[PDB]
């Protein structure tokens, strides 16, 4: 009943806004932003439909702002490995699952800038290293800066770039198991990367209290599937694939880590 995710990407892409959007989603029936400068984690226990879930989201500093960005992935990778390390020591000492705190990163949400072009070399290098040790779901950040047509065309280009550079992204096609896993996973692969919009403000729209971005032309409703694809990301992580992500972390990624220990 513990689920951990991490937001990764260049600064100025709405990452910290998206962390708040996740905890503030109207889907939960429970209770409860400068340029982030170091890694810090926020933990809140949310209740979906009577089910209890301790959700931790780790927010990260950006990269790519400097002239030389070499090794800018080291803090993030260091965090992911230190959670694998801590878990191995705990499994050795206290043997039972019920008593081991799981701080392992079960999914990384990687924020791609909405350039409309294609994946930058910097993002390719970062993605190729993250997928080597963690689940990665990429998203088109701040996607309201593109039109509907432009999001779709940009999604396809990125999907092509991922294939060219062999970046196997979640849901990885090799781990498709049962007959109809693919029938539901291909529908998700076709949508990934999700074109997401983040909001930490509530607005009253036609008698409805919704999360949204208030602009001069209207309110962009981030939980409205006609406005953006945030509900797909929110449901993939928390509702439909939470267990599948945790299974892959523990059985593949974590087991691959102890091959060096
Ligand atoms: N247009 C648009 N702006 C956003 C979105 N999410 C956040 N912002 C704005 O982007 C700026 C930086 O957002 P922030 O959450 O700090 O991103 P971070 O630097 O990655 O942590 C702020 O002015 C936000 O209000 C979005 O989905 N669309
Ligand atoms: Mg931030």
């Amino acid at each position: 009943f513990e689920f951990n995710i991490m937001v990764v990407g260049q600064s100025g892409l709405g990452k910290s806004t998206m962390v708040n959007t996740l905890f503030k989603s109207k889907v939960w029936k429970s209770n409860p932003t400068p340029q982030t400068l170091q890694l810090h984690s926020l933990t809140h226990v949310i209740e979906e439909k009577g089910v209890k879930l301790k959700l931790t989201v780790t927010d990260t500093p950006g990269f790519g702002d400097q002239i030389n960005n070499d090794n800018c992935w080291d803090p993030i990778l260091g965090y992911i490995n230190e959670q694998y390390e801590q878990y191995l020591q705990e499994e050795i000492l206290i043997t039972r699952q019920r008593h081991i705190p799981d701080t392992r990163v079960h999914c990384c949400v990687y924020f791609v800038p909405p350039t409309g072009h294609c994946l930058r070399p910097l993002d390719i290098e970062f993605l190729q290293r993250l997928c080597r040790t963690v689940n990665v779901v990429p998203v088109i950040a701040r996607a309201d800066s593109l039109t509907m047509e432009e999001r779709e065309a940009f999604r396809r280009r990125i999907q092509q770039n991922l294939r060219t550079h062999c970046i196997d992204v979640y849901p990885q096609m090799c781990f498709d198991e049962d007959i109809n896993d693919k029938i539901l996973n291909s529908k998700l692969r076709d949508r990934i990367p999700f074109a997401v919009v983040g909001a930490d403000q509530e607005h009253l729209v036609n008698g409805r209290c919704v999360l949204g971005r208030k602009t001069k032309w209207g309110i962009i409703e981030v939980e409205n599937m006609a406005h953006c694809e945030f509900p797909l990301l929110r449901d993939l992580l928390i509702r439909s694939h939470l267990q599948d992500l945790k299974d892959i972390t523990h059985n593949i990624h974590y087991e691959n880590y102890r091959v060096i220990r």
